[PDB]
């Protein structure tokens, strides 16, 4: 048994892991490079699609099945397995990737054919191929996220996807996983842990309090996966000690993807499922908006607050935020809340630098406003996290990080006595 890394080697986008066991060959997700990498979803997968038997995807995130249409465009036509909640929020994002990417690498009949190969694989339902024996394990990072254990030639392997961060409240907590030859593992921030969920929570509420009480503006840049909606869901469960405002979840696709939560619920912590059960639902707080097209996007930007905005890029790097933040920067009454990572180098490091003006949309913009970064929202597990869950097993590789930060949890690792490597771009590792 080996496993081929065909992305996220040294780098957080591009998952796309070829497990060659019995004559067999599995694709452990196939996502698109993202950011600086984009041109790279229209260079070759490294492996023919043609000779791939099946395929299984361990969540929804573009970075984790944005390349499913290229790999049926190049031919492939096998079977694709994931959770229901993975397959439903899949539509979503693969239609959304399809309208609004720069230089498309693929077209409608690719995402249609794509979406017609998916089939239902539930959290412990056993996948027979050849020789080999696969199943789903809770990863807790998103609705329907799994990591994949792969059982074959007496040998057993454990890709863990993306981890999810068990200090929060919507996502059931990840599973250990089994003991196991090998685990292909994320090292997302395997240089540090995350500051606390709770006060990181009670934080967040103080900066909503303060910044509605005196009238301004909270602008929260968030992804419309999983972020905004558990933003959201914080508003349900604690905004009764907040000022009365509206709260603009101005994300089209964030709205598409909050009315699929209803259908959702089983994927959801036990807390968030006994909300549910009481008739409901916790994901829409009191005054709740989403906004559909730009016009009335553009109005936010000169009305005044009080309010709460969320809207993307999650990272800046284009979006309806961009013109909040062109237009709210400059009043010091107004608070920019990061609640999720910026990369180095792009515009949230940049403002979170705290320079005196910064350039959006052209011109510079003076940086009055408030600004927040509360790392404890982190949906992947953090160092700390990472550790306990690799506990006991004997060889690790690791993929999904920054070079600097997988060397830091490799460096604990083999302080503890486990063997541990960084994934190498199309170079086999034995199970
Ligand atoms: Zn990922
Ligand atoms: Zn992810």
């Amino acid at each position: 048994m080996r496993i081929v890394p065909f992305g996220a080697a040294r780098e957080v986008t591009g998952s796309a892991h070829l497990l060659l066991a019995g004559g067999r060959r599995v694709l452990l997700d196939c996502g698109m490079f993202q950011g600086k990498e984009e041109a790279r979803n229209h260079a070759p997968f490294g492996f023919d699609p043609k000779e791939v038997d099946a395929v299984l995807l361990t969540h929804a995130h573009l970075d984790h099945v944005g390349r499913l249409p290229k790999l049926f465009r190049e031919g492939y036509r096998g079977p694709v397995y994931a959770t229901r909640a993975t397959v439903l929020l899949m539509e979503i994002v693969l239609e959304d990737a399809l309208k609004v990417m720069d230089e498309p690498f693929f077209g409608p009949e690719d995402v249609e054919e794509a979406l017609g190969h998916l089939r239902p694989l539930e959290y412990g339902e056993w996948l027979r191929l050849g020789a080999l024996s696969l199943a789903f394990g809770q990863a807790g990072h998103l609705p329907g996220s799994a990591f994949v254990v792969a059982q074959g030639e007496g040998r057993t392997l454990v890709y863990s996807g993306d981890l999810g961060n068990r200090e929060k409240d919507v996502l059931p907590d990840p599973s250990l996983p089994p003991l196991a030859d090998l685990v292909l593992a994320e090292g997302t921030y395997g240089d540090r842990p995350h500051r606390p969920y709770r006060e990181t929570v009670r934080e967040f509420l103080e900066i909503l309090e303060k910044t509605l009480s005196q009238g301004g503006k909270v602008l929260i840049p968030t992804f419309a996966v999983e972020r905004a909606q558990e933003i959201l869901y914080v508003l349900y469960t604690h905004g009764h000690r907040l000022p009365r405002a509206p709260i603009y979840l101005d994300s089209p696709m964030a709205g598409r993807v909050l009315s699929l939560y209803p259908r959702l619920v089983r994927y959801f912590s036990e807390e968030v499922q006994a909300h549910f059960l009481q008739g409901k639902n916790p994901f829409r707080p009191a005054g709740l908006e989403v906004v559909e097209h730009t016009e009335a996007s553009k109005a936010l930007n000169r009305a005044p607050g009080p309010m709460v905005v969320l809207a993307g890029s999650g990272m800046l790097a284009g979006g309806r935020i961009l013109h909040h933040l062109k237009h709210g920067l400059s009043d010091p009454r107004n608070a920019l809340v990061f609640v999720g990572y910026q990369p180095q180098g792009g515009l949230g490091a940049e403002i979170i630098a705290r320079p005196p003006a910064v350039r959006i949309l052209g011109e510079e913009v003076p940086l009055r406003a408030s600004v927040h970064t509360l790392g404890g929202f982190s949906g992947h597990a953090g160092q700390d996290e990472l550790l306990d869950w690799l506990q006991g097993e004997p060889r690790v590789v690791l993929v999904h990080g920054e070079e600097e930060k997988l060397l830091a949890l490799g460096k604990l690792l083999a302080l503890r006595g486990q063997e541990v490597s960084l994934a190498r771009f199309g170079e086999g590792v034995p199970v």
